[PDB]
């Protein structure tokens, strides 16, 4: 399924992301003077199951999780430095039921366990001065596809 | 290359689209109640070289070409009815030199002898109420990729 | 990277299987009668890693570990039925760092902890009348590739 | 559909080769001192429709057609050199119904009109010293599938 998440908008999903799904995030472009920008995913109950806020400036990608009217909890983070490719850097999600797998476009994939267990329902997309394109194409998977040789 | 072409707009290529190019055309949507429906493939001094006329309510998709400052020539018309896929209907254009193919989700493919012996600079897309979404992504190979296994 | 896997046989890889990777294996038969089908990813020191045994008459696929010369560990077990897809069957493989992941045509994927910390050089295929054919092709990458929109 | 392609040997489709099909023909191996390989496409009268000859040591590529106790008719060449990759060379073609798309590793494309309208049956694999391994992968469509964004 295909999706153009706007900035400062969100996209409500034709089905739960849950254990087997993979969201792959596409930006058509790469702003270098890009601020803080960030992508929640989100339970019907707008709890944020996913919180990842890319930091140029801190120079650190943040990841961390809240309920709806809670607060954040202990953060995981890791060095922003060459984790994105120009023109078209993108983000890869995969649901693995006890824990999220995220891949950027270098580096080894990072691994955050789920600390609330719900599904997602909506996936959005936040930034001021954003690093990436507005929309983002977003093409969500309900488990892996056949992959192409190469 | 990604590209997010938005509607009444256009995109610049990065490289030109020539012989061995695929453009792969995916719209986030399908809105049944659209109108006439419009993408052309530029050259660098705006000829249009390939045009696509998707129109609904006529009950046919119309391909032509022109000069900038030219006349169409003569058409060459197939019928709109069970092309495309809701909710993400898609257009794929492959440049094989003599010939565009064109496929949509449907149906065989539509084959068009080049009329204008230049390469495409640029992809215009132009509704007053789009069939499709805005933008619409366009994924631009300058040659076939490796193919899954499905 | 493609390599041919031959039954009672095995093919060294080029490079080690380590985290980030992925092996597809793919079969161009489906023998709905035959028996038990064994498929080891081995380490240099050919202690194996990796044990999956499909078993159709006990309806379950088995998976385990054990050094070279040493006993098998404690197993780790699931439901045969309704797994494979004929008549091409598949079995994906993907290091996660701590644990490999398995996936099959149907179903949820199967993780399975590493006993053994070493990266894999080797994949064996064993069967005395495999369920599969005979060679079964299968795709290592050095990691997930780019993915089609379906 | 996969199919294992044996060296002087062949591999009945389970479905007629036909306009829209396309096989990707993948070799896990090159043999860089490898003699005249050939692939052949058959019709169910064992007509071959579109002959392949590889001649590394006449750096040439000839395409041709003859009936099954016919001869061969005029050939078709393009020279050899800079069109496989190794380690894994591959080998795609394409039926656009008028005629055949053939592609290497390198290059641009080689188009082959159609000389016996028959749709083939069957895809043959001959030579005493192949520039291939044995078998060689070959993943047949009935349509162009989804692309990857690489
Ligand atoms: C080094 C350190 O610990 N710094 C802390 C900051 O990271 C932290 O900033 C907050 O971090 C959370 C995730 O841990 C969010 O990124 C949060 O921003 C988001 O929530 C805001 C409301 O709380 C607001 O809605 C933003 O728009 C949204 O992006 C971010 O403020 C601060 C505050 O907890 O403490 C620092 O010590
Ligand atoms: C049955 C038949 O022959 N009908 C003809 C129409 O198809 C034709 O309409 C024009 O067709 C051309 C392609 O052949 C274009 O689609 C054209 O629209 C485009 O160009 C316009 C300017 O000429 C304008 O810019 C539109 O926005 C753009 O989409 C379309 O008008 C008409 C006119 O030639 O004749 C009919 O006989
Ligand atoms: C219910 C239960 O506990 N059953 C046990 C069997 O599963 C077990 O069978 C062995 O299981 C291991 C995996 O745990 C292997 O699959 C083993 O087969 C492999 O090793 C054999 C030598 O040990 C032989 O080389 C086979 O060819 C090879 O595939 C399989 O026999 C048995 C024995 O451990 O105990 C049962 O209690
Ligand atoms: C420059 C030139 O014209 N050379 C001609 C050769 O190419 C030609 O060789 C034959 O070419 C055809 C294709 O046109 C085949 O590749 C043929 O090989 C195949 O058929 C053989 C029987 O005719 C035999 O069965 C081979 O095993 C099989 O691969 C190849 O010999 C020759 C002969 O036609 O003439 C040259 O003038």
């Amino acid at each position: 399924m295909l999706y153009h998440l706007f900035v400062n908008n969100q996209v409500k999903l034709q089905n739960d992301f849950k254990p087997e799904s993979v969201a792959a995030i596409r930006s058509s472009a790469f702003n270098s003077k890009g601020g803080t920008t960030v992508f929640n995913f989100l339970s019907a109950g707008e709890n944020i199951l996913l919180h990842i806020s890319i930091r140029p400036g801190e120079n650190v990608i943040v990841f961390n999780s809240r309920l709806k009217n809670g607060a954040w909890g202990p953060e995981e983070r890791i060095p922003y430095a060459e984790k994105f490719r120009p023109p078209n850097p993108s983000i890869t999600v995969i649901d693995h039921g006890d824990r999220f797998q995220i891949r950027f476009d270098y580096g080894t994939s990072i691994y955050y366990n789920k600390r609330i267990k719900e599904n997602a329902a909506a996936i959005a997309y936040n930034a001021e001065n954003s690093l990436f394109s507005s929309p983002v194409t977003v093409d969500v998977h309900g488990l892996l596809p056949p992959l192409p040789p190469a």
